[PDB]
């Protein structure tokens, strides 16, 4: 594979399925490396705001379909799975490997429990 020595905060629109009558519905979306969760904004603009929702990537596995060009799922160790799709065939790859990459660096990072019995 390849090292990622440097980390860049990966961000892009993508389609979200809302449901049958409406479908795919374009929408901006920010992986969180740091913290290691991928949340979703109606747009945007909507960067600031309160996100709509969260879903946890730690133990994830991702799920590039081969029916559509750009088109892939981001599953869930809990038990969700997420429709998304690329903005083109070049940025399939990138989402998939990126996270593909963070659910690993992450559920392998995730270990000895630390609360800490101090703090400031």
């Amino acid at each position: 594979g390849s090292s990622g020595s440097s980390g860049e905060n990966v961000y892009g629109y993508l389609m979200k399925y809302t449901n049958l009558v409406t479908g795919w519905q374009y929408r901006f979306f920010v992986l969180n490396n740091e913290a290691g969760l991928l949340e979703y904004f109606v747009n945007e603009q909507s960067r600031n705001q309160k996100p709509r929702g969260t879903l946890q990537l730690a133990g994830a596995v991702i799920s590039p379909s081969d029916e559509d060009s750009h088109t892939f799922t981001v599953n869930a160790a809990s038990g969700e799975q997420y429709k998304l799709r690329a903005t083109d065939a070049k940025e399939r790859q990138h989402w998939v490997s990126r996270l593909q990459i963070c659910t690993q660096h992450h559920t392998e990072a995730i270990g000895k429990n630390n609360s800490g019995p101090s703090s400031g």
